[PDB]
């Protein structure tokens, strides 16, 4: 289902996740 539908949807939310997890760094 979200094999190739949802990688779209969500890939603001992926984004989201991206900039928290490794923001430039300190």
């Amino acid at each position: 289902s979200e094999y190739a539908s949802k990688v779209d949807e969500y890939v603001g939310e992926v984004e989201n996740d991206l900039q928290k997890s490794k923001v430039a760094v300190s």
